[PDB]
C-alpha cells in the first residue's frame, strides 16, 4: 500500500548530441540542475521515497544519488540493444502502485500524489502538431485508445501511475511478450497501447507549462527560452 | 538512354526506435548529415540527377530535398500495410536503367556509375553469419541463385542497377504479381529472386567500408566508431 | 422577426478544377445532389423560405432554384474582381436576423433553427492541423477573438446566424469598408474578425459529422468514402 | 527531329460517372473500342511511335497498352491532388516537337501529321455557346489572345503540337510556376494562356466531324447518336 517511483533513463539520448556525448540525457541540466533530481526532489516532497532509477549509458554519473537521495539503482546492460520494454522488464514487479517515469521530462510543477488511487496517465495537450501517442478518452476520462499518429490533443507524456489489479494485468502481457521473443524494439507503453481494450486507465489532463520533454537540443533550446 | 534513381525510403524503421520516433530511417544522421543526403549527393556527383525517393512514414521530413537536391518525393500511403514491393510498383515503368537503393544503408565510397550497361547488384561480403539474401554467382559474375539463409557470403547489399531489357523482364512479373492479389510481404526483391532464372545479372563484388547497413541501434552503435 | 437565409456561391471555385471548369462549386453534387440543394432543402424544412444566393460565376446554371424552391439569386457581376466581401455587400441590409451560409459546405445534418436570438458561428472542431480562422471563446460561448492560423480548434465554418443589434453594427463597418476603397480581398468575415471587439457573438459547437468543406478535389474524394 | 506524343489521362472524370465508376476516362468505349486506342493508331498509322501516356486513376487497366501498341506509360501520384498541370510536368522535357493530348476525345479523323514545323492548336468551333478557352487569332492564324468565356467560336480542343524553341520557352514557366509553389490548379495549357504574349502559337481550322469530346454523360449520349 505504499508508493513507488520507476524512473526509466536508461537510453543513450543520441538525439540530444553533443549535449549527451558525456552525459545521460536524464542528467542534463536545465537551471543549472540535473533533471532527473527535479523528478526526484518532487517525488520525495510528496512523500515517494521508494525510488528505483533503470540506469545504462553513462551509468556511473548516476552512482552519487544512492548517497544523495537515497535511490536505487538498477542496470539494463541491454540499454542499447533493446527499446525500455526490457528496462522496465527488469523490474517488472514493482509496478503495482507505482509510477513509471521518462526520466527526459522536466516539470514544471510538482503533479505527483501518493493518493492516487486508480491507473493515471497525466496528459498534455498539443496544440501543435507532432508524431506522438495520443489518449482517446470520454467524459469519464476512462482511456478507450492510445494511437499513434501526428496531430493535436492529449498525449502520452511520460509520466503514469499503475494501481495493483491494473499492474498485474500489465506484467501478464510483459511475460508473453518477453517469451515471446519478439520485443526488442517494444516500448514498455506498447504493453499497454496494444492491450488497452483489456485495462482500464484514466486520464489526468493537465495544464500550462507542466512537463516539458527533451528529445532535441531544439526543445533544450525552447524550453530554455520559456524559462528566460 | 539516361540513368536514374530510385530510393526506396518509406518503411517505419521499427528496428531502430527509440532513434526513429520522430525521425525516418532514412534521415537519421551520421556525422551531422543526414543518411539520404550521403546517398543523393554521391548520385548527382557521378551524374545522376533523375532522382525518385518514394516516402511514406513521417514523409513531411523530405519536402527539403525537393527543393535542395531536385529530388521527386513519391507518396506510398500504403508504406506500413505492404513490404517495400508495393514502394517500387508504383513506379514500376521508371525501372529501366535505373539504380534501386534501400535509404538505410550508410555509404563509405561512391560506387555509382552512370556508364552501367548490365543489371548489377553491389555485394559485400559477409564474413560473419547473419540472415540475408546471398548471391549465388560463377567466374562470369552472373548470377545463378539468390538463397535466403544464415551464413557467410555476398549478400544482396541494397545497391543495384537494372537495365531496360531485364527491368521489362521485371515488370512484367511485378504486373502478375500486383493482380494476383498476394504481395503485402513481398520485398520488390522477391521479384528478382523468386525468377532469377529468367533474368541475367550481375554481382560486382565491393570491398573494404563500402556499405553499412543500420537495421538495429547497435549497428548505429558500431558505424559510429567505425568511423572513430 | 421572420428568419432569412444569405447564401455566399459566386466564386470561381478554381481549387476544384478540372470538377469546377463548367459547373459552379455550389452545384457540384454529391450522392447525385448538388450542394446547395441540401442547404435550400434544410433551410426551408426548419421554416426558413426567405432565401438569397449571390451568383457570379456561372450563374446560368442557379435559374432553375428559382422555379423549384423559390429563392432569389443575385448577380455579383465582380464575382471574380473581388472576394466575397463584396457579395454580401450588395445585401448588406438583409443581413438583420439571418443567416449566411458559404455555398461550397455539405451538411451531414440539419442544424438550422428559427428560434435562434443571438449572433452564433456554427463551429465544428478541427482535430488535425490546417490552416483557417479560429474561434477564442470562454465558458459563456462569447466570442472573445478570431484568429487566422494553422492549428487545431473550434473554426469559423461557412454557416452563422446574425441578429438585428449585431448585423447593425457590421453593416456600419461594410459602409466605411466600402467607401474606405479597399476591400478587393476581404471575406465578408473581416468584417467580424477585425471588429470582433465591438461585437457580440455566440459560438455553437457542432459534433460529429455536420459540416464537411470541399476546398479541393482531395476533400470531395474523402466525403466520398466518409459517405460510404 | 523525331516528332512524339504525350497523352494526358490520369484525372479522375467524376463528371462522365457512372461511366467512369471503374473505368477510367481514358478507356471508356465508343464502337467497342477504348477512346485512347483511337488516338494510339491514328498516331502510329501517321508514323508517331514515341508515344507517352500520363497515367493515374485506374491505371492499372493501362498496362496492356504496352504490350500492344508499346506505349510508354508515366505515373502521376499526384493525379487527385493537383490539375493535369502536373501531369505535363512530369515529362516537361518530352515537349518540344510533340503533340500534347486529352485523352477523352473522340477523333472522327486523323488530324495528326509528324510534318508539323510550328507550334499548332487544332482548333475546332463550337456554333453554339459553351464556357471554353477561345482562340483569338487574325488571318495569319498567329494566336494573338486565348480567353475563357461563354460563346461561339473556334477553342482550345485537347490536340495540340509544340515545336523545340516553343517549348522551350514553355518549360521555363513550368518551371516557375511549381518553385512558385502555387500550381496545384493549373491547367497545364495555364502556361500558354497566361503568357501567350510570348509564344508563337498557330491555329489550325478542323472542320466537320473531326474531335469530340466527352466531359459528361449527355455528351457521350450524344456522340452516340451522331454515330447513329
Ligand atoms: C512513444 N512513447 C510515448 C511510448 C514513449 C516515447 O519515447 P521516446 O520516443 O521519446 O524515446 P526515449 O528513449 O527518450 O524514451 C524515454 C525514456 O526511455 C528511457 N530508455 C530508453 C531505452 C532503453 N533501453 N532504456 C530506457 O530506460 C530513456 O532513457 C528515456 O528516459
Ligand atoms: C531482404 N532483402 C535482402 C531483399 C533486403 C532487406 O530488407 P530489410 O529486411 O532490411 O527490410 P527494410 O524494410 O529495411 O527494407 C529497406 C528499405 O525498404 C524501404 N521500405 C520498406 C517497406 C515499405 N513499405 N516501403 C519501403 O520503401 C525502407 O524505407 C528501407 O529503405
Ligand atoms: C476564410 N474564412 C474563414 C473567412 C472563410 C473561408 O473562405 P474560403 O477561403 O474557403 O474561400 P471560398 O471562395 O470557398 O469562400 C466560400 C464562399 O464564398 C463564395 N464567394 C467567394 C468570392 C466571391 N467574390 N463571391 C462569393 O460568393 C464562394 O462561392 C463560396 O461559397
Ligand atoms: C480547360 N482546358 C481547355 C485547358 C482543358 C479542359 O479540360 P477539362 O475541363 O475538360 O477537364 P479534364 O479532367 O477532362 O482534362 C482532360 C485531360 O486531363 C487529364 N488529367 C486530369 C487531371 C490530372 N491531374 N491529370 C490528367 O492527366 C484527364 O485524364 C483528361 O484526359
Ligand atoms: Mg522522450
Ligand atoms: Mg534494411
Ligand atoms: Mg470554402
Ligand atoms: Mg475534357
Amino acid at each position: 500500500i505504499r508508493v513507488k517511483a520507476i524512473i526509466l533513463a536508461a537510453g543513450l539520448g543520441t538525439r540530444l548530441r553533443p549535449l549527451t556525448e558525456n552525459t545521460p540525457k536524464a542528467l542534463v541540466q536545465v537551471n543549472q540542475k540535473p533533471l532527473i533530481e527535479y523528478q526526484i526532489e518532487f517525488l520525495k516532497e510528496k512523500g515517494i521515497n521508494d525510488i528505483i532509477i533503470i540506469v545504462g549509458y553513462l551509468k556511473e554519473q548516476f552512482d552519487y544519488l544512492k548517497e544523495k537521495y537515497g535511490v536505487r539503482l538498477v542496470f539494463n546492460d541491454k540499454y542499447a540493444d533493446y527499446n525500455n520494454f526490457y528496462s522496465l522488464y527488469l523490474v517488472k514487479e514493482e509496478l503495482a502502485n507505482s509510477y513509471v517515469i521518462d526520466a527526459d521530462n522536466y516539470l514544471f510543477k510538482n503533479m505527483f500524489r501518493n493518493d492516487l488511487t486508480r491507473s493515471t496517465y497525466f496528459s498534455v495537450y498539443r496544440e501543435d502538431c507532432t508524431n506522438e501517442w495520443f489518449l482517446v478518452y470520454g467524459d469519464d476520462y476512462k482511456v478507450q485508445d492510445i494511437i499513434v499518429d501526428s496531430k493535436a490533443g492529449r498525449i502520452l507524456s511520460g509520466v503514469s501511475f499503475w494501481d495493483a489489479p491494473t499492474a498485474e494485468k500489465i506484467v501478464s502481457f510483459i511475460d508473453k511478450a518477453y517469451v515471446s521473443g519478439e520485443f526488442v524494439d517494444l516500448y514498455w507503453d506498447n504493453m499497454v497501447k496494444d492491450n488497452i481494450k483489456e485495462l482500464d486507465v484514466y486520464v489526468e489532463e493537465l495544464e500550462g507549462n507542466s512537463i516539458y520533454e527533451i528529445d532535441s537540443v531544439q526543445d533544450y533550446r525552447k524550453l530554455e527560452e520559456i524559462l528566460k
